[PDB]
């Protein structure tokens, strides 16, 4: 329709972006006021209305985009999607899940992200990153549940603050891994009664520390060459084949036309 | 034989796969409640049955592997020699050995690794990964022994507990390494008696950290490059030239074709 | 003029920049030893002199430089800029800004920078890398605040010190961040009040230090390439085509020579 | 002449190799075993004569060197000067340098590295890439000398034990840079008399790590490629041309031979 046509371009406006980015930031400001506690009656209530405003403008954006896209137009965008969760969840009536509140309004500050495209591009790369290294982050969580059971079965009954369960236990090998007080803290206290349990949390150490930059670099690396890629297929229109297959491929390529040379240079050489 | 056909074709298939890895995750699961002193004595037997139960499947599993390979084609990958000594340890009556107890039945959780192919591939990087950082690793073996016998016969009078001999020593050498705790904890008390620590210890910190880096890079690297060669050996059946191979001669490939371009020009400019 | 040519010529001469050079490592040597308290007001008196003298000698060397190029043409360089700043604050009459003093005579020694070209290049790189990270440092600074307002509204009336207001939570956020007592010294005792901490802090630590990686690497990256390709420039004067790009185009370029060569042996064969 | 043909032949044979890296490793075990307090008057003794042993072994592998090559080709290899200095330096009467004493015997392991050809081409690439590092590692230095020159005026009055003066505030503010109690540690209780210290520290500790990565970065990316572009030159015998130079120049050289293809299209197309 001709109404849902000027709406889209509204929508598309660099002026109507920085809007919606400003009410972010706003809500934001009102959100970190209110953590104040010494504050007035009056100066909070202010406050909680600024946040019911941006609220509102939120509601109206949201209603404006799912009308000039429609249902199927605008749950095709994951980012939309989100976009839609964050505000949607703000009117839900005591929603029936594992939690405890939704006082987490400042979650709403994460919309920057959605609405800048800077700033989604990078938020893309990373999560676009994060099925390549699945198998990585399995390894990780293999060695964290194996190494739990043996300090939980080895040092609970003797340390029991630190391993005294499985828990406990998966608490402590994180800080261990961060190398946090690992030794003047956990190691040294516990070799005082197992003197050679430096033989478990040496091993650990060394074992989740190459892991877990392996993990982050495999991470780093795919999300720049990820990004990299989409700016060139955002730019062109053209498909960018991945820097892995040119690599993987660039000897195969160079010898090729290295024959092909050399049988161009047999039927000139003979004429 | 016919009956070691359609046994390595039940072996070689998904849901074969996924009934193995639903097992190592039920065994893994009741070892880790095996951890829970609290539980009543039925709730232990029950456990310890199940982790038996669990036991059998893979004795059944190794031995249908074993008869539709044969003993020299099943003994041929590590993989499957790894998997036939972690089950095969388990019925090891009173084993000699240099350690303690074979309590360490969460060690049967690593065959995960084993048994599916993305977690396969990363740990065979890695490992392919270690003869070439080998030097790296000796190189701070050395620094290590050297630093240990220095600050024993330095410190180890004044403060026996960090200093008093070579294991002592290395111990606190690698907290140090690590930043743990290194000068509030270590160097700092140690400077109240030797005022010149800090042209030990500094460099020693200097030193190692960039060796551990250097090593830790030098293995993710490499597997993450051994990973990559190794899908594309895998999808096409040819082999890869290692990337190494192909940046080296890059250069030489480049002036090659260049020349061969022109001689190729020098026959066609005069006809 | 005849009188701004031999200056520039003086200005450009190795001897110079080493004659400034030696009066920057001079200017900071004396404002170190004024750090100590226990000199007589003699040698206090006798070094506050060296200073002016130092200082008088960058008023000669930027008054010589701004002559011998004009004002437009000193004032192009961001360096001179730089270089003109550092020795005009020294002489600013109680300048209105919110600080406190201008004691920081030290920056002084900043010139090294600016006066030593391989420093110049080195610093001119990472500067020059800083735009390209501005949206992972902006994504760091979104996590940051979100979660300071939720630490403050969370933890703050339990444990004021750390997380009292939203600069307190910042500070300790980013020790949090820095892995520094995290564990022993916060989470650990907030645990004890609040017994799912945890589920809000290593999260927290396992973003920001992916984000902060991600922040480093891409500076360090980036920095090494563009002094690569400024070098490059320098050398030949002719534009240095940026890696990526070679890298992104490297696959069309082989595959339109491949063309071009397959159509070359077509009219080749049929002549 | 003959006596000095089959002597380097003798030098250079793989079991001349293994008999010194054996005599390494045993001076090494015992020096080691000279830790030890605990041990007999005999003991001491019969170690003390094995580590005479050792070194007189070695008087005899550097002279039959310096005759087999001459004292101009001996001295040709930075490596030999190491091992003739190592070896030498243990029989200087009283040396008169600024020191203690030369009970660092445990320097003579260091040879492992000189003896051993593979950890000899990693500690070589090491050392060829710290030329290419210096401005960094300058830039580190200068930021470390301004930061200790402010925090001895700013904080040595009220805490001297980590501010008195300028070596007490380089060895904190590189405490501080490696992360270790930083903050819990130095900068709360600072703040509790300067509460704006922050301000000082936090921008110190961006600055620094970031600088400290970008040189270890450096070190290990140079290291790595100087390794494979020597055992490139080493197999072959020809000169490998920098990765660098291969990757600067791959624009170039690639539109070049696109040219050089047109051109022979044009000819081909018109004959
Ligand atoms: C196209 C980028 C990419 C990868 C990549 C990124 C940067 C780069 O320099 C090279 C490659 C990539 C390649 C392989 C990979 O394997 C993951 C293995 N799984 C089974 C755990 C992951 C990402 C990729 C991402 C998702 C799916 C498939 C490929
Ligand atoms: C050596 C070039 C390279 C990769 C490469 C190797 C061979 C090849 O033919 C093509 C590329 C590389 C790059 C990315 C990569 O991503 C997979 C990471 N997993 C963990 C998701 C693997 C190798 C690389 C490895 C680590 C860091 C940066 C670059
Ligand atoms: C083929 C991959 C590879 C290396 C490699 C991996 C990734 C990459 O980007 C480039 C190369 C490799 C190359 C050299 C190397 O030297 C080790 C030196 N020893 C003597 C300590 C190790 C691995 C390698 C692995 C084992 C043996 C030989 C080579
Ligand atoms: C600069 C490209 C490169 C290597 C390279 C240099 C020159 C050349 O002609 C080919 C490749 C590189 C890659 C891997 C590598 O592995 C050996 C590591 N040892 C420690 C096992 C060495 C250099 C590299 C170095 C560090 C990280 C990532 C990539
Ligand atoms: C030319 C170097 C470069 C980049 C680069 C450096 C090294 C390298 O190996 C590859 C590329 C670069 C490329 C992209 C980039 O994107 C930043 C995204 N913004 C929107 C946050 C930044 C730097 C760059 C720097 C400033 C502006 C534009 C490009
Ligand atoms: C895999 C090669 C690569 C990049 C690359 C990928 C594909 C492509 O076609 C060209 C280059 C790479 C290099 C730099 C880069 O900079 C942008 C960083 N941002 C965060 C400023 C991105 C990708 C790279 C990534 C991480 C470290 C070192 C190198
Ligand atoms: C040939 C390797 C190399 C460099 C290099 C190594 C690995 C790689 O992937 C690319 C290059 C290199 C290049 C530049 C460089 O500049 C140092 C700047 N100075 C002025 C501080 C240093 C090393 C180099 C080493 C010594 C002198 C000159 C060049
Ligand atoms: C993007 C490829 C690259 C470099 C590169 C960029 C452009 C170009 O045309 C050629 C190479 C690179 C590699 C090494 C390097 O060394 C100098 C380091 N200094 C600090 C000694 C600089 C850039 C690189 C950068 C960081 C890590 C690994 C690789
Ligand atoms: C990586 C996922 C790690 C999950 C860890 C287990 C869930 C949280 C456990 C926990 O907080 N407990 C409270 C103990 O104070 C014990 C529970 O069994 C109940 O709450
Ligand atoms: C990838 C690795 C992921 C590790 C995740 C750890 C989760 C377990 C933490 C948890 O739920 N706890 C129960 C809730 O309290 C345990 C910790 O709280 C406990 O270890 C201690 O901190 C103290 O409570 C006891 O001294
Ligand atoms: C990198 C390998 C490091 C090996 C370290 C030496 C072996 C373990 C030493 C040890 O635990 N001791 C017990 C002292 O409490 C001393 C021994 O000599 C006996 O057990
Ligand atoms: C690559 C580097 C590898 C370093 C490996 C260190 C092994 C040595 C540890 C060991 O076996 N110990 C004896 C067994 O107790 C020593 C430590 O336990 C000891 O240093 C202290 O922790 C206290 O026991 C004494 O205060
Ligand atoms: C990343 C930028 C972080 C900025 C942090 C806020 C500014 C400094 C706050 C501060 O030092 N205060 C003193 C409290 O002692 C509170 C102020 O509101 C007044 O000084
Ligand atoms: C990118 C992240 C950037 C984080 C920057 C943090 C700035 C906030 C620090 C500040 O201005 N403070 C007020 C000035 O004191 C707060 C800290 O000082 C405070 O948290 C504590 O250290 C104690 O003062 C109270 O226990
Ligand atoms: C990066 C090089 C850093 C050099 C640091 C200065 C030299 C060592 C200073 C020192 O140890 N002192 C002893 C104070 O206890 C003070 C001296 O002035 C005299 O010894
Ligand atoms: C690249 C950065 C390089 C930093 C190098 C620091 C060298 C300075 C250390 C030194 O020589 N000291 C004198 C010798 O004692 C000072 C330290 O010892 C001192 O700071 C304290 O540790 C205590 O002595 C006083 O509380
Ligand atoms: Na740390
Ligand atoms: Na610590
Ligand atoms: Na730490």
């Amino acid at each position: 329709s001709h109404m849902s046509r000027k709406i889209r371009d509204l929508i598309e406006s660099k002026r109507f972006q920085n809007v919606i980015t400003a009410i972010i930031v706003l809500n934001g400001a009102v959100l970190g006021l209110l953590t104040d506690t010494t504050l007035s009656a009056s100066s909070q209530n202010l406050l909680e209305r600024v946040d019911q405003l941006c609220l509102t403008i939120f509601i109206v954006e949201i209603s404006l985009k799912i009308y000039a896209y429609g249902v199927r137009g605008f749950f095709r965008s994951g980012w939309n999607l989100f976009d839609f969760v964050i505000v949607a969840i703000a009117l839900m009536p005591a929603q029936g899940s594992l939690s405890v509140l939704r006082t987490f309004r400042i979650f709403r500050v994460m919309r920057l992200v959605s609405v800048i495209p800077t700033m989604r591009r990078v938020v893309q790369g990373m999560l676009l990153a994060l099925p390549g290294v699945g198998s990585v982050a399995a390894l990780l969580t293999v060695v964290f549940y194996i190494a739990a059971v043996m300090a939980t079965n080895l040092y609970g009954a003797t340390f029991p603050e630190w391993f005294g369960d499985l828990s406990k236990s998966l608490y402590t090998l994180f800080q261990v891994m961060t190398l946090e007080s690992w030794s003047m803290g956990i190691v040294r206290p516990v070799m005082n009664v197992h003197p050679n349990a430096w033989v478990f949390f040496i091993p650990f150490i060394m074992l989740t520390t190459l892991t877990v930059l392996n993990l982050f670099i495999g991470i780093i690396v795919d999300a720049m060459a990820i990004t990299k890629e989409q700016e060139e297929e955002a730019k062109t229109g053209h498909h960018q084949e991945p820097i892995s297959q040119t690599l993987l491929h660039l000897g195969d390529r160079l010898d090729r036309i290295e024959k092909q040379l050399a049988q161009n240079n047999e039927l000139l050489q003979r004429q």
